[PDB]
Order: C-alpha cells, then structure tokens, then sequence
C-alpha cells in the first residue's frame, strides 16, 4: 500500500491524475475497486481496463460468480480476487443515471468503501454511467471514512475536480 504523489484533499480522501492500472501495478493495494455493473460485465471504462491488465481472468472470474449467485444490487458490492493488481478487488456498482437509476443510490455504492481500512478506487458513476463527476467526488468525500486514494486518468477532469475543490 505505497501511495506516492497523491494530493491531500481531505483528512481521509486523496487525489492523483493517473491510469488506475498503473498505480495498482506499483502500490500493489490489499484492495483496488473497481466501478461495475450488475452482471459484472467489464465495460469501456476502469472495468475494461482492470479486466485486460488481468489477461481476462477477471472476467472469467466475475462470469462463474454471477451465473452461481445471481446479480449484483444498484448501490451494492462485492469482494473478489484482485489477480496480479491487487490482493481483493471490491466491484461497486453505481446507479447508471444515463438510465434513469436514482442519483441518490451513489451514497449506499460509496458506503461500500467504509468495509475496507484503505483503498484504490476511481470515481464511481462519473464516466459511462454518466453522473456529473464533481457531484460524485463530493458525495465520496462526504460518506467515506477510511482512507481512499482516488486515480483520475484525465488531466482535464483531475484539474476541475481540484479546482473545485479549491
Ligand atoms: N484507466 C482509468 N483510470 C482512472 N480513471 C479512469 C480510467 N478510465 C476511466 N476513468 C475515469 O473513472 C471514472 C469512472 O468511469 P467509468 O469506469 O466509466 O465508471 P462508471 O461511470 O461507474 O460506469 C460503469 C460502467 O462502465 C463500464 O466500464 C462498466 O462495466 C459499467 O457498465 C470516470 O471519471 C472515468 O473518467
């Protein structure tokens, strides 16, 4: 768990522009969190990218559990192997509020996070699931209590979400 080059933004909550896949190749984290769906099947975001750094294990994993116990919850989680990026990989699944799904489910997706003393974590439901990121960075900072380290891969998202944070 060596985070380096993170900003401070809150006594519990720090930020960095960068790939998510490669901070866990070089924090090696006990959990890095990945930003799901219900069926666990890994999209054109963060999940694409965790599953390929897998060489698709993750996807073949995440297929034998869902066909075994059934789909994932709007707002809920679950905890499965982390292969060679991390130790667990806690799959969360944001509402999808391009569809719909109510805004207000991002509270019970991030209160997942408060299970784990410390973790890597992108922005849940800021990209293809289409919540506005500054609101989810708030939402995060406002619920979270263990120690989260954001990744942010654009530069020009990390520099408004730092910005409006002042
Ligand atoms: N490699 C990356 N590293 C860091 N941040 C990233 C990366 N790729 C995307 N992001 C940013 O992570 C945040 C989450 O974006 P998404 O992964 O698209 O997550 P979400 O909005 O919750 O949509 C979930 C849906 O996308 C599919 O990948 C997934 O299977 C699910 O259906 C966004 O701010 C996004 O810009």
């Amino acid at each position: 768990n060596s985070f380096s080059g993170y900003l401070k933004l809150t006594d519990n909550v720090y930020i960095k522009n960068a790939d998510i896949v490669e901070e866990a190749k070089k924090v090696k984290p006990t959990v890095v969190v990945n930003a799901a769906n219900v069926y666990l099947k890994h999209g054109g975001g963060v999940a694409g990218a965790l599953n390929k750094a897998t060489n698709n294990a993750m996807q073949v994993e995440s297929d034998d559990y869902i066909a075994t116990n059934g789909p994932l919850k709007v707002g809920g989680s679950c905890v499965l192997s982390g292969h060679n990026l991390a130790k667990h990989c806690l799959h969360v699944v944001g509402p999808n509020v391009n569809k719909g799904e109510d805004i207000q489910l991002l509270k019970s997706a991030y209160e997942n996070f408060n299970q784990h003393e410390v973790l890597l974590a992108p922005l849940l439901s800021a990209g293809i699931f289409g919540a506005d990121p500054i609101h989810s960075l708030r939402v995060c900072v406002d619920t979270v209590r263990t120690n989260v380290y954001l990744a942010v891969f654009d530069k020009n998202l990390y520099d408004k979400l730092v910005s409006s944070f002042l």
